[PDB]
């Protein structure tokens, strides 16, 4: 049943945001869940697939790879919508190094993902927080038995469109992804511009396809990851008039994928971007 309506619940997380205790509450949480084992991703022929080093996948949500060696820095991370049979599927998961970037396309294949959404731009005051995994066009790239092009590179003002055509160069099969890379849009920060990033989750949103999972990546692929993911699932609970609990969201994110929205800062822009929505879900 809810706890308050979706009107009451509305009015606590603004009277919590301007009394201060939403943020306190958000820096009680922990970071990682009691008793999930992390154990496959510090073996030793793991270490260096982490591109930082304590931002580790739980053994139990870890997404396997096939054959030898099953691992990767990645997380299933499924949110369910209470009781309208929603559950939005999500693979969070790292900026993949240079030797990752076989594994990365694997997973891409391996599920026949239609949508990457990368939270990042490449470089961040020089330093590299994501290996570009793509080709630039017309160039082609050969990433563990797969070929990649990209066929398509559009911009816009916080974030550049590319479609993506991958290959399996044994058999000739063909798989198109779509790739969505926002780039005004900081480590550890919060969106540039709050609308441009409303209007890119709504994107996002008409993209997904039901039981299908929308891989998301940042450079560690837990803060502005846990955003956007926290974002959508507000969206899907507003249309619906179910009441938000952005730290319950956040803790069930948490169960998934350890350290789920990073900062204090990207909290509190998500808890006031969820009150907007909600304001204009009531005009229309």
């Amino acid at each position: 049943s809810n706890a308050d309506t979706l009107e009451g619940s509305m009015a606590q997380l603004k009277k919590g945001l301007e009394s201060g205790t939403v943020l306190i509450q958000f820096e009680q949480l922990y970071r990682k869940k009691p008793g999930l084992a992390i154990t496959f991703a510090k073996l030793p022929q793991n270490l260096d697939k982490n591109r930082y080093k304590d931002v580790l996948p739980y053994d139990t949500t870890r997404v396997l790879l096939q054959g030898n060696e099953d691992y990767i820095n990645a997380s299933y991370v499924n949110m369910e919508i209470p009781a309208a049979n929603l559950v939005n599927k999500y693979i969070a998961t790292q900026g993949p190094l240079p030797h990752t970037c076989a594994q990365f396309w694997q997973v891409v294949w391996d599920q026949k993902l239609s949508l990457i959404v990368m939270l990042t731009t490449l470089t961040e005051r020089g330093r590299t927080k994501c290996h570009q995994y793509w080709p630039d066009p017309p160039d082609v790239m050969n990433h563990g038995g797969f070929h990649i092009q990209c066929q398509s590179e559009d911009c816009t003002i916080a974030y550049v469109s590319r479609e993506m055509l991958v290959t399996n160069t044994q058999t000739g099969e063909e798989h198109t992804v779509t790739h969505l890379q926002y780039v005004a849009w900081p480590e550890h920060g919060v969106p540039d511009d709050s609308s441009d990033f409303l209007e890119f989750v709504n994107y996002v949103r008409s993209l997904r396809v039901d039981s299908e999972p929308v891989l998301v990546h940042c450079s560690a692929g837990i803060g502005r990851t846990g955003v956007l993911v926290t974002m959508e699932t507000a969206m899907c609970l507003t249309e619906r008039n179910l009441p938000i609990y952005p730290l319950d969201i956040v803790r069930k994110m948490r169960d998934q994928r350890a350290m789920m929205v990073q900062t204090s800062s990207q909290y509190k822009f998500v808890c006031e971007a969820i009150l907007r929505v909600y304001e204009e879900g009531l005009v229309q």
